[PDB]
């Protein structure tokens, strides 16, 4: 069949690309709206640092190289601008040349993710990250005005990651957030670590603050204080890239995101979308489900290209929601349920605060383990990790008990790998288990 | 009921403790042949090292401390001589007056371990290690000799880790073992990286050799080479402890061990037994198992508690055989039937090798993971994983993936944890389903 996939990155490159380990003939063609296809979005904050300094490492293909090796069409600057889904085509804006033309399609796949975005005000010092063109211009910047003093806004993990980063760099970051609820995806109470690294290298932070005003170089804050900043990064959300969908027949939720079935098909046949863009269904818990991060949008390219081109009884089971960033020494990992979807269970919480490994033995730092469950079945709802040493660990174990239906009970019979430097003969996911009840 | 437990260590004072919990009004006593209870068992080859200072870090309780806190009486050199069972008594010899008595039970623990084997040869300067005392002898004789040139005979994963140790206190250690089969619970291939290690270090190894005599310092081997040594510590294999057994009504298997069924009792009413000393069964398999490990030893010990003053329905499923070791800079971890009980199954083999972490990121390694799985039902019999990062964690995971029957096909569907600094958006663990098929 013919394929058009819309966006060339972390879900549309990597299915065009599955499509053509199984099918050989199909023609394949991706529109890109940007310059570069198939960056590497989680390594964009190290290239800002300077951590990651080989381009190569920045993005994995251009369109000539994707063509030579895997003999797909890939057009960049090319904005898909309509879906005319009744004729089979979609309309598309030729950027370079302002010139739109149809293309024709048998199967299209839609991952156009999600943009940065904006607090809108007229400033040339300010900058969003979503992408490659983004990641040069703030280097360009950097180099341009010898940057010292950068304000970051918004505490998520990307701003965080900036953050680090920025100071790895030489620079000296400042971190504002319009609330005290940072870095969101973790519990609310076990993100402290993250305040506490900022102090401990004395890197400036101000919750419940945000840009009043500018004037050049002079920002003027809700708090009423006076700076001035050389750079301004804005880390304050993302919205989903479908307003190009919008006068089509796929059916959009009131957020602008596309639900999709388990095959990521949406109510238009012989449409799919998948990434950041398509909503399902949590995998343990009856829950519509959203998870806009990289495994998912890769285990729904695999899934696409089986129904596309190879075995279509392969289904999606739905999301975990298993996510996780550093700051600085610590990590921060969770799975299952947010905080705020707790309330729709009858659950219990058991907490434990052991070291990652034998206390006798070095290099030791608390990790702190706590676990979520419903009452009714005593099934695992969430559980969250945060620790110098071993959260990844706990966390993904946890992902695998959760996708296997385990109680939490059940945790006691977990047979861990221990040694000194890796664990406890009762681990923390164990005690998890005994302190339950 | 009153309740007299056999040996004050990794099962037996754990089982105490665990009954304890949940019954305060039991009298409680556990007999103890040697000096210390509550001794840190894993930890000793790093107090040989000098990595454990603190001595405090070896011991976690005296006898009189444990009375205070839990109100169970442990008494130290006396060693249990007799089971007398149809009377419910037990003869003990107190070996400092090298008289005996009787105690009476009503439930009888037993967790006396394992003792470590000797060559045999009658030489002052021969260490085993097995237990406390055996550490400051040999931390003593260090001193008191100034002992450098160390040979270290036998190649399983606590000889490695006393070899480690001991260079890294300063000494020269030699490694030999009788056969090519080193840290025999790995895959024979994959532990290649402990020989590089050691060749890295110029820490001289040969193996398929053993001490022919012994004449004061000078060593002569089977291969012919004659050598000069301060010390020798030999980890030539354990024997169960249970001479003291034989003359009862306890069953033992042919190799002196007791078998046991999932409430941890032998064949004796009101006779239990746990830790090194007793067998059981594989979890996901129908095989016998036997996994001398504190994990098993510390499961056993709360089960046997809820047996007795707890929930008697709660019952032991069966062991994975998850272990691991540490050697320099590598991990070396395995799940599941050994090597050598493959055979009995029809089974394929898969394996990946790729960066523990996002290949951009710094620091990174190469870790080999490797899966065998049942050809008749797809469900995975072993896995295994070496490299510097990263191992633990995917043992772990696949540990919880067994505790579950888990097929390597579903592996696809594992949900990671991803963020550069710790796996990829197609974990090592998915890219084994991906090419199991
Ligand atoms: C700085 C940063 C760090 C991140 N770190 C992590 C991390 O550590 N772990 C994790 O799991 N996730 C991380 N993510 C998120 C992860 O990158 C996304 O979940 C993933 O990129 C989603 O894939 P996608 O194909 O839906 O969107 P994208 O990868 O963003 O690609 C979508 C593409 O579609 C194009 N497009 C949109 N509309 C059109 C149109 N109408 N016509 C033509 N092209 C169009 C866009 O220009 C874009 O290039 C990070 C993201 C960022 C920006
Ligand atoms: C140096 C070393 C390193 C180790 N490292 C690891 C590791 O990294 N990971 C891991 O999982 N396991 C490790 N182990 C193994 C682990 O310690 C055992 O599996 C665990 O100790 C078993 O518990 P147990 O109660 O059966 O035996 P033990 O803990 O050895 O306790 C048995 C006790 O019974 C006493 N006893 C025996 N007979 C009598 C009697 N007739 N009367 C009175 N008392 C008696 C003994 O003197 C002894 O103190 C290590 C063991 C050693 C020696
Ligand atoms: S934000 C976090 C993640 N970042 C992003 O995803 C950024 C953008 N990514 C993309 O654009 C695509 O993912 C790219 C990088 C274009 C993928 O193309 P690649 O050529 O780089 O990687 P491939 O998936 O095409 O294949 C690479 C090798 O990995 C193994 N492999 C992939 N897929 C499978 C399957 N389904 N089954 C078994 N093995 C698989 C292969 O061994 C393969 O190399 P071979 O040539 O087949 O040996
Ligand atoms: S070689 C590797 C293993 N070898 C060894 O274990 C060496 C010898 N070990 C022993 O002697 C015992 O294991 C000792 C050290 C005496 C400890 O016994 P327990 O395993 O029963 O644990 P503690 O009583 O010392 O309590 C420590 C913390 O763990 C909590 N906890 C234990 N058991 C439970 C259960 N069943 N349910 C809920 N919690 C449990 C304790 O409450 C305690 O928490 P803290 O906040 O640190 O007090
Ligand atoms: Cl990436
Ligand atoms: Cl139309
Ligand atoms: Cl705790
Ligand atoms: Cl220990
Ligand atoms: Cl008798
Ligand atoms: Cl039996
Ligand atoms: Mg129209
Ligand atoms: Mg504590």
């Amino acid at each position: 069949p013919k394929i058009v996939v819309v966006g060339a990155v972390a879900g549309g490159a990597t299915c065009a690309s599955q499509i053509r380990r199984l099918d050989k003939e199909s023609d394949i063609i991706i529109f890109e709206k940007d310059r570069d296809m198939s960056f590497a979005n989680c390594a964009l904050p190290y290239v800002i640092g300077e951590v990651v300094e080989d381009r190569r490492y920045a993005l994995a293909y251009t369109p000539e190289k994707f063509y030579d090796r895997k003999q797909i069409t890939v057009k960049t600057y090319h904005e898909v601008i309509a879906i005319n889904d009744e004729r089979q085509t979609v309309s598309v804006l030729n950027r370079k040349t302002n010139e739109q033309f149809e293309e024709s399609y048998d199967k299209l796949i839609l991952s156009p993710g999600a943009s940065a975005n904006s607090l809108g005000f007229e400033s040339d010092i300010t900058f969003t990250l979503r992408n490659l063109e983004d990641t040069d211009a703030i280097d360009q910047f950097i180099k341009a005005n010898q940057v010292d003093k950068v304000l970051v806004v918004g505490a998520g993990y990307v701003s965080l990651e900036v953050l680090e980063n920025l100071y790895e760099r030489g620079l000296h970051p400042t971190l504002i957030h319009r609330s005290d609820k940072i870095n969101k995806l973790m519990d609310a109470d076990m993100n402290q670590p993250i305040l506490d690294e900022l102090d401990k290298r004395e890197i400036p932070y101000r919750l419940n603050e945000e840009i009043n005003a500018i004037n050049g170089n002079e920002i003027t804050f809700k708090s009423g204080k006076v700076e001035h900043y050389d750079m301004i990064i804005e880390g304050v959300g993302t919205h989903p890239n479908s307003k190009f969908i919008e006068s089509s027949n796929i059916k959009l939720d009131r957020k602008g995101f596309i639900p999709v079935n388990d095959k990521f098909e949406t109510n238009v046949p012989n449409i799919y979308a998948i990434g950041d863009i398509a909503t399902s269904h949590y995998r343990h818990v009856d829950l519509p489900a959203s998870v806009p991060l990289a495994w998912g949008a890769h285990r729904a390219a695999s899934i696409v290209a089986e129904q596309i081109a190879g075995n279509d009884t392969i289904e999606f089971k739905g999301f975990l929601g298993n996510n996780i960033v550093k700051f600085f020494d610590y990590t921060f990992a969770s799975v299952g349920v947010k905080p705020n979807e707790l309330k729709q269970f009858d659950y219990k919480m058991v907490e434990v605060t052991q070291g990652a490994h034998a206390n006798f033995y070095p290099g030791n730092s608390p990790l702190h383990l706590r676990v979520y469950y419903d009452t009714s079945n005593r099934q695992i709802l969430r559980a969250a990790a945060v620790g110098k040493e071993g959260a990844d660990k706990r966390i993904d174990v946890l992902s695998m008990a959760m996708m296997n239906q385990l109680t939490v009970d059940e945790l006691t019979e977990f047979e861990v790998a221990f040694a000194p430097p890796y664990s406890h003969p009762k681990d923390l996911i164990n005690m998890i288990g005994y302190k339950a009840k």
